């Protein structure tokens, strides 16, 4: 996250913080994710596309900082990581960049809520927030472009949503941008996710209700004028979601 502020966990209660194992026994930081049930997380595609082996994630909820314990934290393993089948990058863009995550603990069981461990809720069917709507993102990564390590401390900021046309216009991303994505940016350019940042929320107040409404996935650089963040457009997702996490 560029420019906005630290945060707690309690802030951002669905929160799930993704790492993966390594040979010898070092543990990085790959993505961020959205408990949207119990026993499952949402995330991004492109976070595992290139290493799909469930056995080397290890799922977070209830965590404020990146290398640090958090009183009331709970660690999970991948009991099923689902890829979505149509996931291409392009130049650019990255086309159904979404994923789902089964989590289960040692003892067998999913998710227990408390103060720092809550689900978010999703969208309707192709009900999103007016364009201009203030939304929220949380996310471990970069503050700066010139950064090579993350922040300790979880952070937040919020931005606005822009149109489809707008977004789509030559000085900003052109046809890359399709209607299966959403683009928000800073009104002055300031703040931004960035790298480290991809699989986490894009959260907009629906009607007085959270609502994940996007899932971070890319845009050109970071907080740079004209290029706004492209998220996931979760609504037009429900019937992917739902097929993949019956049983
Ligand atoms: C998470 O993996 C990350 C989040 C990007 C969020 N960006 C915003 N502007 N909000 N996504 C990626 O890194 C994805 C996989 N790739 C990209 O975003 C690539 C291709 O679109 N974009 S880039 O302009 O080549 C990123 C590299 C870069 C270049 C210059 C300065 C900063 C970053």
């Amino acid at each position: 996250i560029i420019g906005g502020e630290f945060t707690t966990i309690e802030n951002q209660p669905w929160f799930a913080a993704i790492y993966r194992r390594h040979r010898g026994g070092s543990v990085t930081y790959v993505c961020g994710g959205s408990l949207i049930s119990p026993c499952w997380v949402i995330s991004a595609t492109h976070c595992f596309i290139d290493y799909p082996k469930k056995e080397d994630y290890i799922v977070y909820l209830g965590r404020s900082r990146l290398n640090s314990n958090t009183q009331g934290e709970m660690k999970f393993e991948v009991e099923n990581l689902i890829l979505h089948k149509d996931y291409s990058a392009d130049t650019l863009a990255h086309h159904n960049d979404i994923a789902l995550l089964k989590i289960r603990s040692k003892e067998g069981r999913c998710a227990q809520p408390s103060r720092t461990i809550q689900t978010i809720s999703l969208p309707s069917m192709y009900n999103d927030p007016q364009f201009g709507t203030s939304c929220e993102i949380t996310g471990f990564g970069k503050e700066n472009s010139t950064d090579y390590l993350y922040p300790e401390q979880l952070k937040m900021t919020v931005v606005k949503l822009i149109s489809h046309r707008e977004c789509q216009q030559p000085h900003y991303y052109g046809s890359e941008v399709t209607t299966k994505m959403l683009c928000a940016a800073d009104p002055q350019w300031k703040t931004d996710s960035c790298q480290g940042d991809s699989g986490g929320p894009l959260v907009c107040s629906l009607q007085g209700r959270m609502t994940l409404t996007g899932i971070v996935s890319w845009g050109r650089g970071c907080a740079l004028k004209d290029k706004p963040g492209v998220y996931t457009r979760v609504s037009h997702f429900l019937p992917w979601i739902r097929s993949h996490t019956k049983e």
